[PDB]
C-alpha cells in the first residue's frame, strides 16, 4: 500500500539454486526502493497447482505490483484478475507466455534466449568449422540440439542456435551444404527421456551436440561420463569423424560445472540471476509508482575452463 509499500514477487520456487541468487537481487532492490516483498513459490518446479494458489493468494493482499516467472501450466485466469484489479504486472526470467498474457504484462526482466543461445552457435561453429569442410552433401556433418521442450523458453533456446549456425555455416562456402542440424526435444525432461535420446547420438553419429538446459546436460551426463581417450563411456574419438564430439551447454548446476572442469562439455552460457531479480523489482516499483517501464535485457555470458573460477562469472553459477 502507500503506508506500506509492498509488492509480490511468485517466483520458480528453490529446486534450482540459481532461484536463491535472483532471491538476492530481488531483496537488495526492495531494500534499496524502500519496499517489502513476498518472494514465494513451488516446492518444485512441476507443481503448477501450488504455484496458481500462491499467485491467488498474493493478487488478494492487493499488492502495489507483482513480478511473476511461471512455471509450466495455465495462468490465464490468474493474470484475467490481476488485469481486471488494475494491478502492474511485471513477468521476471520466462516471464508469462505470450498467449496468456491478456495486455496485462508490462514489462518483463530476462535473458534474451535466442541471443545466448546464438553465443553457443558461434562457439560451436568456431570449433567444428574445419570439420565440416571435410564432410559433403551426401553425408553431411551432424549437430545434435537438444531442444528442452515446446515452450516459448525452448523454442527461442533451439531458435536462436539454430539461426545463428545457419547464418554462419551457409555464409561460409566450404562448410555449406555440408551440414545438418538435428533438432530433438525428449518427451519430457526426466532422466531416461532425455539418457534415451542422447543414446541415439553415440557410435560415431554427430560431431557435437548443443545442450539446450541444465536438464538436458544431466540427461547427456548418464550417458557420457569422461574426456578421456580409450575410457568408458568417454566424448573422445565418439564424434562423426572419428575426433572428440563438441558439447556445449547453457545455465549451470553441479554436474555440469563438473563436466566442464573435467573436459567432457566445452564450455556454456550463464545467466546473470541476480540481475534478474534486481532488475523484476525495479521495474515493479516503478510500474508501481506510475512510471512508464520498458523490457530489461539481463543477457548471458559464455563461461568454460578457462573463466570458470574468475570471481565475476563464479557468482552467476549456482550448484
Amino acid at each position: 500500500s502507500n503506508a506500506d509499500p509492498y509488492i509480490a514477487v511468485v517466483s520458480k520456487g528453490f529446486q534450482h539454486k540459481f532461484w536463491v541468487t535472483v532471491r538476492d537481487g530481488a531483496e537488495a532492490a526492495a531494500k534499496q526502493n524502500g519496499v517489502k516483498i513476498s518472494f514465494v513459490g513451488p516446492e518444485t518446479e512441476s507443481d503448477s497447482k501450488i504455484q496458481q494458489d500462491l499467485l491467488d493468494s498474493e493478487i488478494n493482499k492487493n499488492p502495489d505490483a507483482i513480478a511473476f516467472a511461471a512455471v509450466t501450466g495455465d495462468f490465464t485466469e490468474q493474470i484475467k484478475r490481476i488485469k481486471e484489479k488494475n494491478i502492474p504486472l511485471i513477468g521476471f526470467d520466462s516471464g508469462i507466455l505470450p498467449d496468456q498474457a491478456q495486455g496485462a504484462v508490462l514489462a518483463t526482466a530476462s535473458t534474451d534466449n535466442r541471443a545466448a543461445a546464438a553465443i553457443v552457435a558461434d562457439k560451436m561453429f568456431e570449433a567444428l568449422k574445419t570439420r565440416i569442410a571435410a564432410f559433403t552433401s551426401d553425408n553431411k556433418a551432424k549437430i545434435a540440439v537438444l531442444q528442452l521442450d515446446n515452450s516459448d523458453t525452448g523454442i527461442g533456446r533451439a531458435e536462436g542456435f539454430v539461426k545463428r549456425f545457419t547464418e554462419l555455416a551457409d555464409g561460409d562456402a566450404a562448410t555449406a551444404g555440408k551440414y545438418a542440424l538435428q533438432v530433438i526435444v525428449p518427451t519430457t525432461q526426466n532422466e531416461a527421456d532425455i539418457a534415451n535420446e542422447v543414446n541415439a547420438l553415440r557410435g560415431k553419429s554427430v560431431l557435437g551436440i548443443y545442450l539446450s538446459n541444465e536438464a538436458m546436460a544431466r540427461g547427456f551426463l548418464v550417458v557420457y561420463k569422461s574426456a578421456e581417450a580409450g575410457a568408458a563411456n568417454t566424448i573422445v574419438g565418439d564424434a562423426q569423424d572419428g575426433g572428440d564430439l563438441v558439447v556445449m551447454g547453457f545455465d549451470s548446476g553441479k554436474p555440469q560445472l563438473d563436466a566442464i572442469r573435467n573436459g567432457i562439455i566445452q564450455g556454456s552460457v550463464t545467466q546473470d540471476p541476480y540481475s534478474i531479480g534486481f532488475q523484476a523489482v525495479t521495474l515493479a516499483y516503478k510500474a508501481s509508482k506510475g512510471e512508464s517501464v520498458s523490457n530489461i535485457d539481463t543477457g548471458a555470458k559464455w563461461y568454460d575452463k578457462t573463466n570458470i573460477d574468475d570471481p565475476e562469472i563464479a557468482k552467476l553459477l549456482y550448484e
